[PDB]
């Protein structure tokens, strides 16, 4: 297999900084679909789809965030691809 589906989740200072807008740039750079999303306790999820190797340079950047960010803790989880997304889309 080379693709998968990825979560991952961030805590710390990642809302109010430009999080979302920075892991959908580098999300369309590395050719990855899925979305960004701000829940309500003060974390940030994402769940991506596409060649495993991009998602893990994603998830390199989601790890460090935008300069603004501080990303204190985070978990992730890799698993079976199933082409549900088109594009990368913040909420």
């Amino acid at each position: 297999e080379m693709l998968k589906r990825m979560y991952a989740r961030v805590y710390g200072l990642v809302q109010g900084v430009g999080f979302r807008k920075f892991v959908q740039i580098h999300a369309i750079r590395l050719g990855i679909k899925g979305y960004a999303k701000n829940l309500p306790d003060g974390s940030v999820e994402v769940v991506a789809e596409g060649y495993e190797e991009a998602l893990s340079k994603l998830l390199e950047r989601i790890k460090q965030g935008p300069p603004a960010a501080e990303v204190e803790k985070d978990d992730y989880s890799f698993s079976e691809y199933k082409g549900e997304f088109e594009d990368f889309e913040t909420y």
